[PDB]
């Protein structure tokens, strides 16, 4: 059981965050920088932390040995309450920064100082040299991130692949960071960054899928099993093909060279291909569903740890829907595409992708515990 | 150990209460009825509940068998966390009502209904017929209150005398209620109730002291022990003398009878008398300190359970100051001695009196557990 003081802190942070969110909404309805884009990354990170705490709680309840799957220390483990506490505290900081930006309480301090301080403090907390807060977990996360970003140089384990998938679900943060860099470089044609797109933008969008693709190639080289690793690599490269076709279509829309429609057709066909590939991989391989052996459970795996099959069915439906939504969101953010509705579409879709990745984490850990689908254990 | 969900709720309520207090302070700084009088009772009740939770925690930590002193059922005991939860929820409701009054969010709904309903809920929370929200403790409290108010009829146990003392420390609530009744009756001469003082106000001021005095007389009759019960009865009657002399002086000021200075001197004499009487009784009898037996602890009883004697000395000093403060508060509130600043002085003093009674409960329960100071046990 978690410490009583930890539960008290979790409750206090949740309450403060709720009241701050209510105040923010009231100020927005009643009462220079792209605040939405600046704060989208922080909001998505807080949501991801909260959903990860929920994932840990559900894994513990279901009996899934997520500690064994992630190779975490059996003696020392991070309770879901700790994740909830961190998410709540970061939510309070995010809401306070947003309120300060909206109100500008202190004139001398410019508005952007609040978001820069928020993000810098979050980074420092992650890389805090001292052992004040969750030092073991933070160091483990830093090592895992370093291994993941260096996908080919280090052998791939379950934790590395899982973190690479999480970063794939969090490409919106990288997109927002790149957009902010462009905004500072050029804004500070006014909206040149949003008006025009470049190859660097597509590369930033595709970096997580590139990391996953290189991880799959490394696993193929180590194990020499062509089928699964190469199929996953194709699944991840569908994203590159789609994004590059969208970029070409947008570029030739800006200047008509008689190839814009070809690029549009390529983008749409590869968008459908990527959506189908990712959805099939998630439903059949990551979750191990639709197997023939299952006789009692229809469209599900023979053994299901979670009590309800309705969970699995709703998960399949929310997986297909949000796979299509995430493909659309990546299309929207990578290129101009829809010029005015792109930002709103991406903002609405990113939390939905975070929720989809949360459900995917649930069911992937379930399948990994029941069967060695990832083949990361002897 | 309290349930984890209870701790989470306590934290949530504390955080929401803190943010609501911050919002109230901001609104007051940036921005028909005497809101202070209306809301002081609720604020004092919430503060008393929080301090009571702290008292329970301290009694449990120090080994004081407060359960046996209060004759509560050993199997079922209300933990400090539950009291904190109740106080936080009540404070949240109080702050919401005050904010609604300040902002008048609903034009159709009159302002004056916002406080009433709040207090109404509190009443319905206390008398809730359904077996919910600590129904057993609520029913025990209701029975204790009924017995205390009908003090002569029933024999005085430790719980009855303790609750009567708590009421003595919370007479400001009754005074505010009576003032509100007068304000509705007459104002709804400007400030007629505030400008003039009447006998009924003095009678209301003496209700808790009357209850304690009659309880002491009943105990004297039951046990036939003259010294303690009669000395305590005189201690409580000093308050009647002070209040009546202050009221007479105020009335004489209102209409010159040529005896105003005589009543001023009499009120001052009885005010010093009451302050000294109450302070001596609390320091020597209720707390049992300054015992001759003690040789290691100076000015303290031989056996001390609390870790620090500095706690005892600080409590002594705070009681010395706050007893005189409380007598001053009673004198001003019961009459029109300080019409310009009487309300502000009473508002500042009442929380201080509540804190003084909190410390007094601490040390009185400690002494009662150590020795049968109240002679409630054989
Ligand atoms: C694109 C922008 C950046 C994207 C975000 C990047 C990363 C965050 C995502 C996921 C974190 C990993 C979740 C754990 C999964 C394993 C299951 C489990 O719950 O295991 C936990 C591992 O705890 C963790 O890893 C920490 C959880 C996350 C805490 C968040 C820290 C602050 C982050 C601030 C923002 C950082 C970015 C800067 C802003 C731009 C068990 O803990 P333990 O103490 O047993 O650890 C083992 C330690 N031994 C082996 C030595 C005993
Ligand atoms: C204008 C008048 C204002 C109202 C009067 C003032 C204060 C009321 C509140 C508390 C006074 C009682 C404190 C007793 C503490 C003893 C030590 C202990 O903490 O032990 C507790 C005492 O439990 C209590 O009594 C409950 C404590 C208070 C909780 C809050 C109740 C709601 C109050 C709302 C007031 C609304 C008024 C509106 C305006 C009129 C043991 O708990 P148990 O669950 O074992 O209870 C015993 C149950 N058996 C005997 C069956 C096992
Ligand atoms: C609204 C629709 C489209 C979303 C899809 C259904 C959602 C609500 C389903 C999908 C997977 C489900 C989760 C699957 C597993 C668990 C673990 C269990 O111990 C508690 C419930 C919990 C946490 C479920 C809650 C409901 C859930 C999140
Ligand atoms: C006004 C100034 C001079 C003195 C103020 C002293 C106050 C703060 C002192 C008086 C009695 C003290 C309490 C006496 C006993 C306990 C029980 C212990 O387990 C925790 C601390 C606690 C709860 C103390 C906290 C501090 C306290 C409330």
């Amino acid at each position: 059981p978690a410490p009583a003081w930890t539960t008290f802190r979790v409750g206090l942070f949740c309450g403060i965050f709720i009241v701050l969110n209510i105040t923010l909404v009231l100020a927005a309805v009643f009462k220079i920088w792209p605040l939405i884009r600046i704060y989208r990354g922080g909001f998505l990170l807080i949501e991801f932390l909260f959903l990860l705490g929920i994932n840990t709680y559900g894994w513990r309840q279901a009996g899934v040995n997520h500690v064994l799957i992630f190779e975490l220390n059996p003696r020392s483990n991070l309770s879901h309450q700790h994740l909830f506490e961190i998410a709540g505290f970061l939510g309070i900081l995010w809401c306070l920064s947003l309120l300060a930006c909206f109100f500008a309480p202190i004139s001398v301090i410019p508005t952007y100082v609040y978001p820069l301080a928020l993000y810098g403090f979050m980074v420092f907390f992650l890389i805090n040299p001292t052992k004040t807060f969750y030092y073991k977990s933070r160091f483990w996360l830093l090592k895992l991130l370093f291994r993941v970003f260096t996908a080919p140089f280090h052998k791939v384990g379950f934790a590395d692949f899982w973190l690479a998938d999480q970063l794939n679900s969090l490409s919106v943060i990288l997109m927002d960071l790149e957009y902010m860099i462009c905004f500072y470089s050029l804004e500070l044609e006014s909206g040149i960054c949003h008006k025009y797109t470049y190859g660097v933008r597509a590369i930033v969008q595709c970096i997580p899928a590139w990391l996953r693709f290189i991880q799959c190639l490394r696993r193929y080289r180590d194990t020499k099993r062509a089928f699964p690793h190469l199929v996953n690599a194709g699944k991840y490269s569908t994203t590159f093909f789609m994004v590059t076709f969208a970029a070409l279509y947008s570029t030739h829309k800006e200047r008509g060279h008689s190839d814009t429609m070809v690029f549009f057709y390529l983008w749409i066909v590869f968008y459908i291909i990527s959506s189908c590939y990712t959805l099939i991989w998630d439903l059949k391989m990551d979750w191990g569903l639709f197997d023939k052996n299952a006789g009692e459970n229809t469209f599900l795996r023979e053994e299901i740890v979670y009590p309800q099959k309705a969970y699995y069915y709703c998960a399949i439906i929310e997986d297909v829907i949000l796979r299509f939504a995430w493909t659309i969101q990546i299309s929207i953010t990578s290129t101009t595409l829809l010029p005015h509705s792109g930002d709103i579409i991406a903002t609405v879709f990113a939390p939905l992708e975070v929720f989809r990745r949360f459900v995917w984490n649930f069911f992937r850990l379930e399948n990994e515990h029941l069967n060695n689908c990832g083949e990361f254990r002897a």
